[PDB]
């Protein structure tokens, strides 16, 4: 194929002649994306230019990760991979990787910011969340880092998952307590937490957590789920961390129909069933996609797994020519999946 050069975001791309007419739509993990027309299948795609990434073997072995995760995801509720490709001809000139999905406009934040949302609409929005994280559950995956700028939303409100499972001030507002303060476990549920903070606002279109910073963050949270037991502070290593909690005036448990009112009783029901602190006793994915909440949206065999991940690479250390060779295999054995994946039920 024939590539060719264009300045954008103050840096050259090289890219197939098959992808027309890039536009800058922002930057992502470790790169920048434009939007692309392309020309073999008149599709609308989003194009990811990573960046440096083979500069450390911080940087290669998370390009590695990257194009693996994203080889392996087939939902339509998570990002996944449209084509992969590189300007280098062999290995040795191999610097640049760009990998294409299809075009989503906009992030939860452009839904919300300015419609007042029927619930009929926070229903499917939240629904797809957790059907996509069912499915990278599935595989052992956790997002870690949810939130509405990490929900890539199409025209009709079709969304999907990035930026999930990648060893700038983020916001915190969204994570789960077990990870903004360091906590020494946690599972797949840490997403579950960041979905009920984001079905919060998308119900009163108010933040449900700004604090101001991480203790202030945390003053907040247990405004709303009350002081934790004692049994939780086994969870947290620092003593001054534990004996600060401990220190603080007991707080009871709101009534979310209190909090959130006016809002349909099962979303009340299932956010309550969500932001628990415990994140044994916090509701899965798939026990959520089941609530009566999502009953006009639920359908169990539209509701996949994935296949199984290897992520044994992850324990590895490598150096940076093995996670790049590796990258560049990734890259080369890649096969386009068909225009059309999807049959009417
Ligand atoms: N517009 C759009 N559409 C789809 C995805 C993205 C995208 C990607 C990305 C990931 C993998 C890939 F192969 C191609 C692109 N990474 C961050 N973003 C964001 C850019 C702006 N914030 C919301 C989406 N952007
Ligand atoms: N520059 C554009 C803007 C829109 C998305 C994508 C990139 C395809 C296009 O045809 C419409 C051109
Ligand atoms: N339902 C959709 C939403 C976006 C615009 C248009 C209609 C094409 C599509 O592929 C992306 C599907
Ligand atoms: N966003 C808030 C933060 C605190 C807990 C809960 C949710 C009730 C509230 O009045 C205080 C607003
Ligand atoms: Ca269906
Ligand atoms: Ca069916
Ligand atoms: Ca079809
Ligand atoms: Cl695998
Ligand atoms: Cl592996």
């Amino acid at each position: 194929p024939t590539f060719y050069r264009q300045e954008l975001n103050k840096t050259i791309w090289e890219v197939p002649e098959r992808y027309q007419n890039l536009s800058p739509v922002g930057s992502g993990a470790y790169g920048s994306v434009c939007a692309a027309f392309d020309t073999k299948t008149g599709h609308r795609v989003a194009v990811k230019k990573l960046s440096r990434p083979f500069q450390s073997i911080i940087h290669a072995k998370r390009t590695y990760r990257e194009l693996r995760l994203l080889k392996h995801m087939k939902h339509e509720n998570v990002i996944g991979l449209l084509d992969v490709f590189t300007p280098a001809r062999s290995l040795e000139e191999f610097n640049d990787v760009y990998l294409v999905t299809h075009l989503m406009g906009a992030d939860l934040n452009n839904i919300v910011k300015c419609q007042k949302l029927t619930d009929d609409h926070v229903q499917f929005l939240i629904y797809q969340i957790l059907r996509g994280l069912k499915y990278i559950h599935s595989a052992d995956i956790i997002h870690r880092d949810l939130k509405p700028s990490n929900l890539a939303v199409n025209e009709d409100s079709e969304l999907k998952i990035l930026d999930f499972g990648l060893r700038y001030v983020a916001t915190r507002w969204y994570r789960a307590p077990e990870i903004m303060l360091n906590w020494m476990h946690y599972n797949q549920t840490v997403d579950i937490w960041s979905v009920g903070c984001i079905m919060a606002e998308l119900l009163t279109g108010r933040t449900l957590f700004p604090g101001t910073d991480h203790i202030d963050q945390l003053k907040l949270i247990l405004r709303l789920v009350g002081t934790p037991g004692a049994e939780l502070l086994k969870k947290i290593s620092s003593e001054s961390a534990r004996n600060y909690i401990q220190s603080l005036a007991q707080m009871p448990k709101m009534n979310f129909a209190n909090v959130f009112i006016g809002a349909n009783p099962l979303a009340v029901d299932l956010l309550e069933k969500m932001l628990v602190l415990d994140s044994d006793k916090r509701i899965t994915a798939a026990q959520a996609l089941a609530h009566a909440y999502f009953a006009q949206y639920h359908d169990p065999d539209d509701e996949p797994v994935a296949d199984p991940y290897d992520q044994s690479f992850e324990s590895r250390d490598l150096l940076i020519d093995e996670w790049k060779s590796l990258t560049y295999d990734e890259v080369i054995s890649f096969v386009p999946p068909p225009l059309d994946q999807e049959e009417m039920e």
